[PDB]
């Protein structure tokens, strides 16, 4: 991988790098999240998305092997979606495809309405931020949290949210554990403990407010493809079709596709018909 | 653009014809319907699926330039699904992908679930017949609402169907509003209907769903839809995806906006674009 200082904060990414017009993948997780997660939890796709154009992928702001913010105020979802930008931008990225997994999706989101020159297509997976709320179901990550004997930690959670559950390679679990035991994940930690209250859940609830304003105004301004599995256990199904509803309101390019037999990690779990749509959205 | 003989009946067919796999195209409507339906109405399509495979295409029975049922008690879906059958092993397609619209959908979700040996996979586009039953009529209305005729009429109802924009089929199908042969369908349908058909449609519903409970489809599905759908709800879309979900783990859901009820005309990249990965698969 490399390493670029990105506003002061020094930022690690993945590059093709071939002569393509460029896809970046953002992931999901939160500075603080008690799993880690970073570029290599893209798994396959880095390699797969190779096929549909030149892909990039960012440790997002506090995780991964990115530093964490350097102001307290920086604790915010436009933080995140800024230090993207602001990479995209020193790299100068012109033709972008945001793609966006879970929290990465709302990054994604806030990306392509606030900066739509930049961007040429957005493509949201599992993102629930701005989803409407089920009518019943959601302490997944609780629950995954206590049931957990750290690689064991690891392997636990990937077990749990897998449908067409695969093992993960050691290799991952090597780097996941050494993130999970680093020092700066512990300083995440303290970092959220700190500033949770007073920015990142504020943030939070604005975020999802003017987001959704935005999708009840204009809409999204850039073609954008929801992807969801339908047996997703942490971000249910109807969340996905409900923010579908949310943005065909008045996003007139937009598509909606459900995979059977598959979690929150689609990708993952059905890694062909993933690969086989999202490559043909990509590549009109 | 080819002729062949089914148990008795002329049937007109479409070939493309490539050494690939087979694609069958099973168009919507029914007989005696008022506006008539063939293989024109796929339009580009019909072109557009050479990349993917080998098109294929098929008037339906009583529909097009095919013949009309022999017999009264044949005015059924699965004496429509039977024919398509027959049709299939006369010419003997294997590896078959079954693209079906509207009503066609159902057929072709008949031919998966009785004949899986034959098919490959199968792709279902704004069929409501299988779909899970929702809380006047659109096409009495359309009908109702619409001028002389019969060009108008052609045109109406594809007005009242459009949400964002074939020569071919608009002559065509001038030209069969006016033939005998949809004369004597109408009748044939107004004569035949209470009996035979709509029971038909109810029996039909009741298997499919039945079997959707049990097994499921037995090859990978994929069900498109418009979501400015007039004529079939994307709730019904959505319920019969819930459906096939159930025990079909191969199945895919594709809902495309800013598109109605003909959705490969409404947003013909998108559509090929993700049908056309499916089937590459």
């Amino acid at each position: 991988f490399h390493t670029v200082d990105v506003k002061g904060v020094q930022t690690r990414y993945f590059d093709d790098g071939q002569d393509k017009d460029p896809i970046l993948l953002i992931h999901g997780g939160h500075f603080g999240f008690f799993i880690p997660v970073g570029i290599e939890s893209w798994g396959n796709v880095l390699e797969d998305f190779g096929e549909y154009g030149r892909v990039l992928a960012v440790d997002k702001l506090g995780q991964g092997e990115t530093g964490l913010p350097l102001n307290d105020e920086d604790w915010t979802v436009d933080a995140v979606a800024e230090h993207v930008a602001n990479f995209a931008t020193q790299l100068g990225l012109k033709n972008l495809t945001l793609v966006g997994h879970s929290r990465g999706g709302m990054t994604a989101v806030l990306l392509a309405l606030k900066y739509p020159e930049m961007v040429k297509k957005l493509v949201i997976i599992s993102s629930a931020t701005a989803a409407p709320a089920p009518p019943v179901g959601m302490d997944f990550y609780e629950r995954v949290e206590r049931t957990a004997p750290s690689a064991e930690l690891i392997r636990h959670y990937h077990a749990a949210q897998a449908v067409n559950e695969g093992d993960l390679p050691e290799d991952y679990i090597g780097i996941a554990t050494k993130w999970l035991e680093s020092e700066k994940q512990l300083d995440a930690v303290a970092g959220y403990a700190r500033n949770a209250e007073e920015h990142w859940l504020p943030s939070l609830s604005e975020g999802r407010r003017w987001v959704q304003e935005r999708l009840a105004d204009a809409g999204i301004p850039v073609p954008t493809l929801v992807v969801w599995g339908v047996n997703d256990r942490s971000a249910p199904v109807s969340m996905g079709k409900g923010l579908f509803d949310l943005i065909a309101a008045n996003t007139l390019d937009s598509s909606l596709y459900l995979i059977n037999n598959a979690g929150h990690h689609v990708f993952s779990d059905q890694r062909e018909k993933f690969n086989a749509a999202v490559g043909a959205f990509i590549s009109l």
